[PDB]
């Protein structure tokens, strides 16, 4: 058993995979609080974890090459904190499931959560290297993270130059996640955080970083996490024909009331969350009663974030008469600062992963006599 | 097509719109607020000014030899593009647009950004500052049409926000501005200020009519007696479009080969990933071919122009639907009603195009 040394996890997760562990915080504890507290916050690993015994830990930058014990990259580097979501490319897969089967790990609703991550820009670590802060061309950042496939090959992403390099961007190598040292479960002792993009991209474990002029080679770079035409199937997808996904579209999902509930006649209070990718702010969130032909306007909760730099998702609640004996069709859908909006139906935006699964949450519930 | 003639605007055919990736200026759709200005080229003057900044007074001699031109290709989308299929759903208020209200040129002028360092702004301001234009067009009373942009964006060298002098290798026309614009790349066309008589720096945005009280998106629930323009952002990046240009809506077509064309776009520089065209109304789809060549990343301001061709069936209905996806994986909305609203802007649910195949 690669997975013996494997650390303990809170009972009340939906666990969707044991070896190697995954597993989301279920629907009434997703969005209790703005912040995921740690034991709940949503864990996916492709591999076992890594032990890592933090005194001899390195990490590996390659220059145009660095070798940095955690104690140095607690103390040469300046600490900043980034309030970010980390949503999973297979967040609402099982709505693409109800369509036609894909391949991927079940999540629900809750392969998302929210962390203040705290650690090393990878901005500040990169110009320590002595790279510029300016690269002509495409260039991207490759990670490598400590946990590794039979063959021996690690976990591994990349992003663009740009992104590592920007001050806004807020990429860290954090060493802290909501006040505490990170856990085994979530990179200890230290992860990439890329905040506005794909959970997938924000490498754990991290063992290395290198500047390259063409993305990571890695698996999960190149053969997997893209988006296709629904029409793809196993016998035509070509990776090469998609770009990797990095910044995520617009979405939203309902927390309460749950499907099948039956609820009180008078006043529901309907909650959930929303984000989108790439620092883009929800500006909205449309909440319906009677599967999407009427809308009513969700309070969003919160502070609100800078321009560009919206990192985190926005916790919505809508309190609404209901009738007795009557039967909702509770839908959510929001709106971000480019006007993305998120999709009617799944079957559009369907393919084979189930991947990218934003179309409207629909959630079913009877109001008591 | 003109939907308005004083004041004046128009969009051109639907057979023309999507035949060639720039738009010959003739074409290139014309959305104009209030008249246009008779602007005399030797006494005009480009007022630049704000905190921090030296008040420069450019005539259009200084702005083409003082600065290195730089040339953008930017496709310029308004707002109220596709307006139509909102009015389908419910009567909205704003100008009849089709699938027209959008067209692409390459432009070519000082850098918003040069001019604004020159005057001595700084890269960077802490907080939300502004960019704020105002046109030589006004109203009776005498407020000139206007805008604005965050800082941030006008001084960005990758967001390639020009002062164009000229469209398509010519002088800008006068209905698309003459003899300045703004074109802000990836962003809704209201802001691109024609007949720019002044740029302020601010820490506010414009207070402009425009700005303020036209151009936001709503819920669909929001009705002219509950409208408050304050409970939304201004747009400024646009969600992804596309739409069909050819075959047209209630053609015959012959039976055998038919080749399915249009156009597909999105905002903020985010690159056309794919387009889906199904014939049968959104239940099966394929993959169209985007034609033209690729555009750095997050600097894709141009439209993509797409075809497919597929074969036909003799005495068949079709309903022909496209859909696009950007480099953010953002996807365009099933259906029109849920995202209606009161000014019919922001029209990017699948288009739809029912034909025949004869006979
Ligand atoms: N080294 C390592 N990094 C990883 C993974 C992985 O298996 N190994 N999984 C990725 C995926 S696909 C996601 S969604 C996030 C999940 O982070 P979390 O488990 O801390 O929520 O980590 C990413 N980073
Ligand atoms: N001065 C001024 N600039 C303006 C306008 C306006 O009425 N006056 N209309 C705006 C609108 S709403 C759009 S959609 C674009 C259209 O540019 P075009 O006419 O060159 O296509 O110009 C913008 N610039
Ligand atoms: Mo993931
Ligand atoms: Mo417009």
């Amino acid at each position: 058993d690669p997975f013996a040394g494997d650390p303990p996890r809170h009972p009340g997760l939906r666990v969707n995979s044991q070896k190697p562990f995954n597993a989301e915080p279920p629907a009434e504890l997703l969005a209790e609080r703005f912040l995921t507290p740690n034991e709940l916050f949503f864990t996916r690993n492709h591999l076992p974890v890594p032990a890592v015994e933090p005194s001899s830990y390195r990490l590996r930058v390659d220059g145009p090459t660095l070798s940095l014990s955690l104690a140095e990259l607690r103390s040469r580097f300046p600490k900043h904190e980034v309030t970010a979501t980390l949503q999973c490319a297979g967040n609402r897969r099982s709505e693409m499931s109800r369509v036609r089967p894909v391949k991927g790990l079940p999540w629900d609703i809750g392969a998302i959560s929210t962390a203040r991550w705290g650690g090393a820009r990878l901005r500040d670590v990169l110009l320590h290297a002595g790279f510029p802060e300016e690269l002509q061309g495409e260039w991207h950042v490759c990670f490598e993270g400590l946990d590794a496939d039979p063959g021996g090959a690690p976990y591994g992403a990349s992003i663009p130059y740009g992104r590592a390099l920007s001050p806004a961007a807020d990429v860290l190598l954090a060493y802290e996640m909501n006040g505490t040292e990170l856990p085994r479960d979530h990179g200890f002792p230290v992860r990439v955080v890329v905040p506005g993009v794909v959970g997938a991209r924000s490498v754990k474990w991290l063992r290395r970083v290198a500047v390259s002029p063409d993305e990571s080679p890695s698996h999960w770079q190149q053969n997997d996490y893209k988006g296709f035409s629904p029409c793809v199937d196993w016998d035509t997808v070509d990776y090469r024909t998609a770009p990797a996904i990095q910044e995520l579209p617009v979405q939203s999902a309902v927390t309460q009331p749950r499907p099948g509930a039956a609820v009180p006649p008078g006043e529901l209070t309907v909650k959930g969350y929303a984000w989108s990718g790439g620092g883009r702010e929800v500006v909205r969130v449309d909440v319906s009663l009677d599967g999407g032909r009427t809308w009513k306007v969700a309070r969003l909760m919160g502070d609100k974030a800078p321009p560009g730099r919206a990192w985190a998702w926005a916790l919505w609640e809508l309190t609404v008469p209901v009738e007795a004996g009557t039967e909702l069709e509770i839908v959510c859908k929001a709106v971000d600062s480019s006007y993305n909006v998120q999709p009617d139906s799944v079957a559009p935006i369907w393919n084979l992963r189930g991947v990218l699964s934003t179309a409207w949450h629909r959630v079913r519930v009877s109001v008591q006599d």
